């Protein structure tokens, strides 16, 4: 796993599973579509988009997700699958996430970006 914060704090570790297209990724201000699936550290899923069977879109770096997300995506290339550790400092912090996300959890999402556009 790669650490991909700024000072590199270990607070947002990267794992390629499936390397993208290029090398162009996704900015501020662009709107990205992905599949993800996201759990706890013991497996527990919480959240997945393959579930819902529609793939999710937002506008990156704008903080409409968690700050480990809109870090992570933006290291993404077209069509690449990544597999991302996120601290709870990145993620849903102290206070956490009900029902399934306690406070300080780390979170395990692997994300499939596939496109985005302005």
């Amino acid at each position: 796993k790669i650490d991909i914060t700024p000072k590199k704090d270990g607070g947002v570790l990267k794992l390629i599973k499936k390397e993208g297209q290029g090398v162009v990724k996704p900015t501020t201000g662009t709107t990205v579509k992905v599949h993800y699936v996201g759990t706890l550290e013991n497996g527990t899923k919480f959240d997945s988009s393959r579930d819902r069977g529609d793939q999710f879109s937002f506008n990156l770096g704008r903080g409409n997700v968690i700050k480990g997300w809109d870090l992570g995506v933006a290291t993404m290339t077209k069509g690449e699958v990544a597999e991302f550790t996120i601290r709870s400092d990145y993620g849903y912090g102290d206070a956490g996430s009900p029902p399934k996300i306690p406070g300080g959890a780390t979170l395990i999402f692997e994300v499939e970006l596939f496109e985005w556009s302005a």
